[PDB]
């Protein structure tokens, strides 16, 4: 199991002062959690090293006040984590598979 959302909420945890058990894949950085989309610029530029991929959060965010898209489809743990786990595979080509503790 490559875990992009663990790897994902430990970074938010830093971020934020919180701990990291305590956000789900299901949880929302600015309604749920509390966290500006400002910090989450930071949280993505922290996945862009971590991932070693290019988020292209300033679109992302863009598309949402647009009325584009909604908030949820970026900025949600499982969301976000399956919109890293894309370009994780599509910048490796082989399998970006990772097995951990």
């Amino acid at each position: 199991m490559t875990s992009t959302f663990d790897r994902v909420a430990t970074i938010i945890a830093e971020t934020c002062d919180i701990p990291r058990e305590t956000i789900t894949p299901e949880s929302h950085a600015i309604d749920d959690l509390g966290i500006d989309s400002l910090d989450f610029l930071d949280i993505a530029f922290a996945i862009d090293k971590a991932f070693g991929i290019k988020l292209p959060l300033e679109k992302w965010t863009q598309e949402v006040n647009d009325g584009k898209a909604t908030t949820e489809q970026y900025f949600v743990l499982k969301n976000l984590a399956a919109r890293i786990d894309e370009l994780v595979a599509a910048k490796g080509a082989l399998e970006h598979h990772h097995h951990h503790h």
